[PDB]
């Protein structure tokens, strides 16, 4: 079992040969890019929590406050779970395993 060794070197070494790694990494950043403009696609409801919310003599809003409290927190566990399918994506990308087209449109 591979814990930390040729891992690291080996992602090391993708950091320097920018090719596959580089794809591989675009490939979860346009899907990752997608996801965040569609989860992000309701931001209104936020809109008008803020709207209501901007009536707080306090600069921070209580949603702004939670959303960055539970942002962050929920940053870090999204992250642990997006690091660790992503670094299983890296190394399945590393190896060559099979793709997996993903829709998204985007538009600005």
């Amino acid at each position: 079992m591979v814990n930390l060794g040729l891992s690291r070197v080996d992602d090391a070494v993708a950091a320097k040969h920018p090719g596959l790694g580089e794809y591989a990494a675009c490939q979860s950043h346009a899907f990752m890019k997608g996801v965040f403009t569609f989860v992000t696609g309701t931001g209104m409801a936020f809109g008008l929590q803020m709207f209501i919310q901007r009536k707080f003599p306090y600069p921070l809003q209580w949603s702004l406050l939670v959303a960055v409290v539970a942002g962050s927190v929920v940053s870090y566990g999204v992250t642990r779970v997006e690091s660790e399918k992503c670094n299983n994506l890296w190394l399945f990308l590393e190896t060559g395993q099979l793709p997996k087209d993903r829709s998204t449109d985007q538009r600005s």
